[PDB]
């Protein structure tokens, strides 16, 4: 439970000292991936604050302080990340909440299979 789930942060400090653009640079990110993961990752991640941790094609945010490994279809890091959590510093700094809001939510469905649409 830690120092009171309510008097702590519902977790052992998720943000592991993020906001480290010094090493999260452009060539720093791509460099991590050692040109192995999918294509279009250069601008994709470099712009969304995603860098390679060491898994096979997986990714995580180094500027926001959160992970987003591959466990679903191709799903561009842009869409996948925004759904993972809108409270990601850099992530928002790029396409603002207007985008993340459009992503996380949906185009109109938001019914899950159909429900009542
Ligand atoms: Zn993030």
């Amino acid at each position: 439970m830690s120092d009171a789930v309510s008097s702590d942060r519902n977790f052992p400090n998720s943000t592991n000292l993020p906001r480290n653009p010094s090493m999260a640079d452009y060539e720093a990110r791509i460099f991590t991936f050692g040109t192995w993961i999918y294509s279009v990752n250069k601008e994709q991640l470099a712009r969304a604050g995603f860098y390679a941790l060491g898994e096979g094609d997986k990714v995580k945010c180094f500027h926001c302080g959160g992970g987003l490994t591959d466990w679903k279809p191709s799903e561009d890091p842009w869409e996948q990340h925004a759904k993972w959590y809108p409270g990601c510093k850099y992530l928002l700094e790029q396409k603002g909440q207007e985008y993340i809001n459009n992503i996380h939510l949906t185009h109109s469905l938001e019914e899950c299979l159909v429900r009542t649409t």
